[PDB]
């Protein structure tokens, strides 16, 4: 069947807005997730889960008797396709279960891994998502073990289809690098916002780059990924040998003997997939990765013998049964037992990248360290472990539980919690109308909200006004945000909070987060009211201020918008179009597409452009609401061309005398081009449509001022 | 960016069940398009449309100085892409404005039509949609050129994306038949559901089959396209002769000119397309299908001049300026206007395929009678124009506004009105309980009712249990609906009904369409009984049976289910996997995939499957709703493999003895293989679905049963 993408295969794509839909939803309109895991028996799950550990089912009998290595993996996967670039990825949708992640070839024999919990999944039903299952059975598979975990959080919903991302352009699993669509470019610079070095894997190749089994050079590959993932070289010493603590890999035949990933499976294969037709095909006999290393003396029970192994033995390079690179210790005796014979032992053995621990400088500081303190390498591993599987959960706010940890940390972007009394309706009706007579205007006050609530995604629940981060490093000097307009607006409702609180009895006080975001409504009202229409904009405070202390700098760069088509603004030049970089936008925002559409039209005449720009401000009644923007690009009588200077500039000119009417940029002009936008776009600039682009406009702009408001949820 | 698409081409696609979501809609919740438009001042519009007739804008200046041709077309292909086979395609959805309709090669300059029409949708804005103002401006061109046309309903509302519609499956527009993925096989054999003889074509190819010019030949695919299209002989003939008396053609250079189409173009371009390098692009230069034909001496003027020009002249072989077959009048004066020169004239010229009006025998003949009777040719012209334009509406209960034809139509598949008193919900338990006494099953009283209500399709609205057509031929007889099981439950419910009938007074009566809806409703309560359960299924009296006379049996035929994997039955053979064949039953039903999901799985326990087979039914108490289909399907206890005899049969054995539990069919399967499709059996078949699933299943069925009842709309 031949299909638009087929025919138009550049044209923009809108059905990432529309994913997640109701349609595709089993569970009822009103199904809340949080208060049917409010009320699991998390105590009894994790007693199932714990029996399952050592319950070994023939169709994929358990190395060693126990599942514990296994689910570590599998839960260590599920959290281990998140990038910081964009958020997405991660555990917290459990699309480990849907394509292509169910497939990837790093995933091979997860899909056996997630069949064996569903007998529990079935038995609590709605009251434990299979998001929140997979993190779960890791950690009780670490438990078991004899590790004690820094914690746990219930909250991750499930979803239903499969997410829109991008995971690179290579047409052939696993390709190496330097092909026709390779990520790689310059001295080995992987392309954002990619956080693995091949298609199909988490991180990184276990041979080593390409292929090439060097421990220095895959170091450099371990280090990069893992920063793209969030995890400093402390923390990513800690869960690689955290890890390899338990269990063993898979290669005791060679790889041609498994067949088709799930997806492409048959469908008597009911969901499972690399069938192997090497000996029984599983247990002694598995293909997973192809290697074939096991680390530690006692598999499943947690030790400090991988760095034992790591620094007491020197490593020769070997072959697994299948072929693949992989090292074995020279000298040493048969000491690691075997996965099914009793009678059978084997030499240590270690991966190139478990090399890289060692032979890479800064990692042998660290493993060093841990050799020397495994109490010290113990604790790094809980605490990175927690981090890991809870990076894309969002504010603490969404924690759900009895074994949430109570310790803040710094990488969950903190807000202090609120000891005051809120302002009530008449209070916000106060402090809008002394935000209007300080002489803010409808520009800077809108920009500004704009600023502080539009740093929210929805990938990983970052974001958002709440904190009033916009105050500080490194949001304060970010392009984008107009750092000097920025400041002196910053100061007018600085001192506005101030006389208000002063004012008080009773210990009531309004935060700076809520002003920001109460002053921005006021904004919007009094353009409203510019335009002839009295609109009440909703507001809901309780919003708290952060300190600069609770605020870590570095991990804040991810947020930065270098696109943000919805203030007209591109920090520099890029290969992708800016109309999908705007959809991409959108898509981080949670907008639909009517959503996106009347929120953008706004913007646009109310003053929202970076640096004032004129390209698509489509008015000449500038900071009024209208929908002024859609009646003017829609106009027959104004023709358009690319400018000779920028080719993404573009000219309006009167049709019949030539004479300047505009000038917009590509995500300007998409609007009157594209023709799913165009159609949206002639609903907004009907002549019956000033109520309804009005009211639209208040709805989205209060859904992204309470995008992170999960402590209203 | 690789997608799944790419990775798992062949992977089913539930994408089409979860479009025209409420996310890619402006509109809200409860918008309701009909309430708007009865309060349309349709006559206001009307003026506005006779205006804009003979005003000519610069962009694209007005062929004789009149619209009326190029409207007449835009609307002619509005409703030209409707297929018999499914209902697809046809005007009622406004898809002319979407991909890949707006791109086709036929509808080039179609965009220009549509521009031009914006300043009136934008005046008229939601109370008329594009849908219904393309048709409503074909039928204003036509009476503004002298024509009185039959009428004209409003009630299409509009739609936000494009429908996932199998147009053919090559990958060249308009390529030629016999390619690696022709349409055609045998004698000039047209794959169903096609109604089309080239990808991007409406009908039929103007220079004649394949580009022969052959008018013999041309009448062939014509009469076989339009039967594809639910056009007889004189339909046919009056509308081809009918269209072709307004207007021309567009040829006036070589196609090479022409640039990309609306999909392809440059933001620039605004929705537009087709721009031409040849001279002044437009007007008297302008290009659209290659061929420059002017039919008759009065374009924008009714006349009788296409049946005098087509018989009074012998026809030459010639080349337009574009290089394209057509003909020209033997001898003949100059006597056809141009459309911008006053001083110039044109000899009389024909389409090859306005000549298969003149040279295929039944045609001829046709043609020769409008000729001698043209007052025959303009009600037969009127009243075919009327059946075009609103085949896809549905129901007359669908039909707004004052232009609506009192007269019935056989096409429309008409209703009786009722008349009289309807049951009220103490008859209702009455009849109820008389079914159930009457020894009628839950499987027969399941099947019968889900046979009557599944022949309904949202494409064009036709089918579903209003009527009792399932009494009547051809449903009677139809191998899906089990010709003898069915007589003999229609006796009984007949016999139900003659005796509550007899009984009443007050001029109360139950309609046979009513009482096999019911009895379905009894069926499954009595259904739930068994497993247990107080249930209650909702009913909605007030059907109608209608009579064999009202009934066409040749268009009914359509309907007939060679596929419906809700009752597990495959007619014979196809090329299309079956789980395809289900995906695309619940679109035509309105089904979600939830939706489909649950309906299904408590059918096949219901026993609905076609001659009882056991394929799917996965219980040991059938006849009793319950979620068993999807715990047992679920279990991993269960191994499943394709026979030997048949591959498309699964048998599913115990792991540990290799005991036979169960069969069943790709359709049952895919619920247990496609990642999507299991992630929701999986809900279902949780612990803590029994309840869920009943009431999902009851809410289903009654949407089921109510698909056809425009009269509670
Ligand atoms: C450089 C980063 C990493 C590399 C290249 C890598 C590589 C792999 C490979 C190739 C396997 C064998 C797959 C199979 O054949 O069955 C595997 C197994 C495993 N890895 Fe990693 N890994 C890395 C990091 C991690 C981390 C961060 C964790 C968790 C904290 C983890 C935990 C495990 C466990 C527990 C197993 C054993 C599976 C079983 O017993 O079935 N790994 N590793
Ligand atoms: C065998 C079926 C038909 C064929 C092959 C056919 C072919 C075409 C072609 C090739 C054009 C020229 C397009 C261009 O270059 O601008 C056209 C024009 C047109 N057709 Fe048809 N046609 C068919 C049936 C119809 C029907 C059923 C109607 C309406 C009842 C219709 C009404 C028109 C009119 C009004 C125009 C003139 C457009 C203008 O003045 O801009 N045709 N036809
Ligand atoms: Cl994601
Ligand atoms: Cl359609
Ligand atoms: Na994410
Ligand atoms: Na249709």
């Amino acid at each position: 069947g031949t299909s638009n993408r087929d025919w138009w295969p550049n044209q923009l794509d809108l059905s990432i807005l529309h994913r997640h839909s109701s349609l595709s939803d089993p569970m009822g309109k009103d199904f809340n997730y949080a208060q049917a895991f409010e009320k699991l028996d998390l105590a009894a799950v994790k007693r199932d889960l714990h029996a399952l550990m050592t319950t070994s089912q023939d169709w994929w009998p358990a190395d060693f008797g126990h599942y514990g290595g296994l689910f570590i993996r599998m839960a260590w996967h599920s959290a281990g396709t998140y990038r910081t670039a964009d958020g997405r990825g991660g555990a917290g949708e459990g699309q480990q279960r849907f394509a292509p992640l169910n497939s990837w070839p790093d995933n091979a024999n997860l899909d056996k891994a997630r069949r064996l919990l569903w007998p529990i999944k079935q038995k609590y039903g709605r009251a434990i998502s299979w998001a929140d299952l997979l993190i779960l059975t890791g950690n009780v598979a670490l438990e078991s073990m004899g590790f004690k975990t820094f914690g746990f959080a219930g909250g991750r919903a499930d979803t239903w289809e499969p997410e829109d991302v991008y995971w690179g352009s290579e047409k052939i699993w696993l390709e190496l690098s330097g092909g026709p669509n390779s990520r790689y470019s310059g001295d080995r610079q992987l392309e954002n916002p990619l956080a693995a070095v091949q298609m199909g894997l988490i991180y990184v190749n276990p041979e080593g780059p390409d292929g090439n089994p060097d421990p220095v050079a895959a170091a450099r590959d371990i280090r990069d990924t893992f920063a793209r993932m969030a995890m400093n070289d402390e923390e990513t010493v800690a869960l690689i040998a955290g890890g390899h603590t338990f269990g063993k890999t898979h290669g005791a035949g060679p790889a041609s003997n498994v067949g088709a990933e799930p997806e492409a499976a048959g469908i008597e294969a009911q969901g499972l997939g690399w069938k192997s037709a090497y000996r029984t095909g599983k247990g002694a006999d598995a293909i997973t990765s192809g290697l074939e290393v096991t680390w530690t003396t006692t598999p499943t029970q947690w030790s400090h013998n991988f760095f034992e192994n790591l620094f007491g033995y020197e490593w020769e390079l070997t072959k697994s049964p299948a072929g693949a690179h992989q090292w074995v210790a020279k000298g040493a005796d048969a000491v690691i037992p075997d996965a099914f014979d009793p009678s059978k032992k084997h030499r240590p053995t270690m991966l190139t990248t478990d090399l890289s621990l060692r032979f890479d400088p800064a990692y042998e500081k660290i493993s060093r360290r841990f050799h020397e303190n495994p109490e010290q390498f113990a604790d790094a591993f809980a605490r990175a472990w927690f981090k890991l599987t809870h990076r894309d959960m969002g504010p603490r706010a969404r924690y759900l539980g009895p074994e949430v940890p109570a310790e803040v940390l710094l990488w969950q972007d903190p807000i202090p919690a609120v000891d005051h009394p809120l302002i009530d309706a008449a209070d916000a009706a106060e402090l809008k109308a002394k935000v209007l007579a300080s002489g803010l205007t409808v520009s800077q006050l809108v920009s500004t909200a704009w600023a502080a609530a539009s740093t929210f995604r929805g990938s990983d629940k970052r974001g958002g006004a709440n904190g009033a981060r916009i105050r500080l490093a490194p949001q304060k000097d970010w392009e984008a945000n107009q750092p000097e307009q920025l400041a002196a607006v910053l100061e007018t409702l600085e001192a506005i909070r101030t006389a208000f609180n002063g004012a008080q009895r009773g210990g009531k006080q309004v935060s700076l987060a809520d002003l920001i975001v109460l002053a921005g409504c006021a904004g919007v009202e009094q353009a409203a009211k510019n335009a002839g229409h009295a609109v009440t904009v909703p507001f809901a405070p309780g919003r708290a201020d952060a300190s600069q202390e609770q605020t870590d700098v570095e991990s804040m760069a991810v947020l930065e918008p270098v696109a943000d088509g919805f203030r007209n603004y591109l920090k520099g030049k890029y290969r992708v179009p800016a109309e999908v970089l705007l959809v991409d936008k959108a898509q981080l925002l949670t907008l639909s597409a009517p959503e996106m559409t009347v929120l953008l039209g706004g913007l646009r005449v109310l003053g929202a452009n970076v640096g004032q720009s004129r390209h698509g401000v489509f008015t000449a009644r500038e900071q009024a609401l209208t929908n002024d923007f859609f009646v003017n690009l829609l106009d027959m009588g104004t023709e358009w061309k690319p400018t000779a200077a920028d080719a993404d500039v573009f000219e309006g000119r009167d049709r019949a005398t030539g004479e300047l009417k505009w000038t917009g940029t590509r995500v300007d002009l998409v609007f009157g081009s594209h023709s799913q936008l165009r159609a949206l776009a002639e609903v907004y600039g009907s002549a019956d449509a000033q109520e309804k682009f009005v009211r639209d406009f208040v709805a989205v702009w209060n859904k992204v001022m309470n995008l992170d408001r999960f402590d209203l949820a």
